[PDB]
């Protein structure tokens, strides 16, 4: 899948983004990749924040379903025009379909200033697709239209311009090192997940497991945090104070609502923990932990604490993500994790993924 490699761009903070095309004659966009929504939507209209725009105008196989779409999300909105047209991945698979496309019309906090994206790719379900699960999501149209595997894959690499890769229809082995392992998708709505115990430096917090997945977990490219229940973040930030109290910081740095700075080169990784979090395996009692590094958890902007609380639960995003080779394996209903060739991490601590462990009792950690 070498064609693939290396086809995901951004800048820090702002997302990953692919290169799409859409009508005919093709109209090029980038595109953020986002497996915490399930709409294809696009900027239709000038806004001064966009380096271009879908223009349907141009394009004869356009088609109108004459529908709004309206879309409130926590941190902004958009509203648009439902309809669908030819849409490829310059950089995916060598096909074309049609796919149903939001063209947005009007937007608050939505598009960023001074990035190079101008839409989003929501890879998630049907159920969370709006107006409703009718809209078919582009993922969905993608296989039906075609003979590409019902999976993708994303090496998420980070850094300020980021990179990675988007594998379309398959895994590409050079991007991870020993084996992936899996877990199963809950429920297919988000990318839903079942954390099932959380360690810090090699430490189990203790909680009852359910309070790590209330009300849900999630795998989300489109959020930058790993985002945590409140309950759960309280222990959370508890246990690495404890673990990091050699050098002191202020009550806001924990909220994410003040920044700490060292001097350049000079930054203390090791004075910060590790963070596991053991999965639900694909057997009975069986699990798996993968391992993330302060380096991931401590973000530059002087650098930000990038873990914070949730009222949706907790949220596995770039974090996360840039950890790990992640392979969304929709056809048989699980996500694999294995070290990604590409993580950054120090001379003395790197990221992991490991198993088998035993863990019982692993169905009650879900919320239902
Ligand atoms: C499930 C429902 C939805 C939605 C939704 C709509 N638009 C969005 C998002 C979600 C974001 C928010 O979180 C996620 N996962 N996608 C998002 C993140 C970004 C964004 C900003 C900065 C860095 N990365 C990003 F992905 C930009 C833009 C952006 O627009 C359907 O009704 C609720």
């Amino acid at each position: 899948f070498v064609e693939m490699v290396d086809n995901l761009r951004g800048k820090s903070g702002q997302g990953y983004y692919v290169e799409m095309t859409v009508g005919s004659p093709p109209q090029t966009l980038n595109i953020l990749v986002d497996t915490g929504s399930s709409n294809f939507a696009v900027g239709a209209a000038p806004h001064p924040f966009l380096h271009r725009y879908y223009q349907r105008q141009l394009s004869s196989t356009y088609r109108d379903l004459r529908k709004g779409v309206y879309v409130p999300y926590t941190q902004g909105k958009w509203e648009g025009e439902l309809g669908t047209d030819l849409v490829s991945i310059p950089h995916g698979p060598n096909v074309t379909v049609r796919a149903n496309i939001a063209a947005i019309t009007e937007s608050d906090k939505f598009f960023i200033n001074g990035s190079n994206w101008e839409g989003i790719l929501g890879l998630a379900y049907a159920e969370i697709a709006r107006p409703d699960d009718s809209l078919e999501p582009f993922f969905d149209s993608l296989v039906k239209q075609t003979h590409v595997p019902n999976l993708f894959s994303l090496q998420l690499c980070g850094a300020a311009s980021v990179g990675g890769s988007m594998i379309i229809g398959g895994i590409d082995h050079s991007l991870y090192t020993g084996s992936l392992w899996y877990t199963p998708i809950r429920r297919e709505w988000y990318y839903e997940v079942i954390i099932v115990r959380v360690e810090i430096n090699g430490q189990d917090l203790k909680m009852d497991c359910k309070e790590y997945n209330y009300d849900k977990s999630i795998v989300d490219s489109g959020t930058t945090n790993l985002r945590l229940p409140k309950k759960v973040f309280e222990a959370a930030v508890k246990s690495i104070k404890a673990a990091s109290s050699t050098e002191k910081f202020p009550d806001g740095f924990w909220l994410g609502e003040q920044l700490v700075c060292w001097q350049a080169g000079t930054t203390p990784w090791n004075i910060f923990p590790v963070i596991s979090l053991y999965l639900m395996g694909e057997v009975t009692n069986q699990s798996f932990r993968i391992t993330i590094l302060p380096q991931q958890y401590l973000r530059p902007v002087c650098y930000k604490f990038a873990i914070s609380q949730s009222s949706t639960g907790t949220v596995m995003g770039a974090v996360i993500m840039e950890g790990f080779y992640v392979v969304f394996d929709r056809a048989r209903k699980r996500i694999g994790f294995a070290v990604s060739a590409c993580h950054v991490h120090d001379e003395f601590r790197t990221a992991a993924v490991e198993g088998p462990f035993v863990t019982l009792d692993m169905e009650d950690c879900g919320y239902n």
